[PDB]
């Protein structure tokens, strides 16, 4: 998980964690809380709620119902720090 480039993005608002579980609800429209612990062993299980709630405060996810889901602002950092990464790894791309 490529979080370097979206800590960059974010102007160093986001550490390793934040940015972690960011991507994972990027990826997964209306994703819970409890699957975002499970793919996230590492970590633990109140401390995935813990920043959940933190990019919940920062306008970066918003809770819908149940599932949780990526604001615009969030969407900006994510596509700036993709562009990032792969104008850096460009052949390695796109063989």
């Amino acid at each position: 998980s490529k979080v370097t480039y979206i800590i960059k993005a974010s102007n160093d608002v986001l550490n390793e964690k934040t940015a972690t579980i960011l991507i994972t609800i990027a990826k997964k429209d209306f994703i819970t809380a409890a699957e975002v612990r499970e793919v996230h062993p590492d970590l633990g299980n109140a401390v995935v709620n813990s920043n959940i709630g933190v990019l919940i405060k920062k306008g970066l996810v918003e809770k819908s119902g149940d599932g949780l889901i990526i604001t615009g602002e969030a969407q900006d950092i994510i596509s700036n720090a993709a562009t990032l990464y792969a104008q850096e790894n460009a052949p390695e791309l796109l063989k």
